[PDB]
């Protein structure tokens, strides 16, 4: 059951409506094609309502079960629509040839729960601060439903 734990940041500034995400590390991450290599990196989606709104990625690390990013990715959000909007965060292993394979997911804001709903409201409570924290990957088919319309 063990995928991997990603560390990121969340960092919302109410006036101007600007949501920052940094992905820090990832850590312990599952090794997806045994034999093979592991190159991981991480995409975040903005989504409301099921829909994807904005798609961000980071770069390609080569060879690592526990990659370091530190690469940062703003959204905009009017404070109005802040609490309706989630933030996923996936990590996949990238193959040249093929769909790439997600080793796990996580998702923070609205009908999130348990740390991750403890991480959005922390951000929410305290406008400008960055807010970082661990959160344990989760199979994509559970996420999936949860996002799903």
């Amino acid at each position: 059951e063990k995928l991997g734990d990603i560390c990121f940041s969340l960092r919302y500034v109410p006036t101007a409506g600007k949501l920052t995400v940094v992905i820090l590390e990832a850590k312990n991450l599952k090794k997806m094609d045994v034999g093979g290599l592991s190159d991981p990196y991480v995409k975040i989606h903005l989504m409301q309502n099921g829909k994807r709104l904005k798609k961000k990625k980071t770069t390609i690390k080569k060879n690592t079960l526990n990659p370091y990013y530190n690469e940062s990715f703003s959204f905009e959000v009017p404070f109005e629509q802040i609490q309706k909007v989630q933030v996923v965060v996936t990590v996949l292993d990238y193959e040249k040839i093929g769909k790439n394979d997600a080793i796990g997911k996580v998702f923070v804001g609205y009908n999130s729960t348990g740390a991750e709903l403890r991480h959005w409201s922390d951000m929410l409570a305290n406008p400008r601060r960055p807010i970082a924290q661990w959160h344990t990957l989760q199979v994509e088919e559970e996420v999936d439903a949860m996002l799903a319309v």
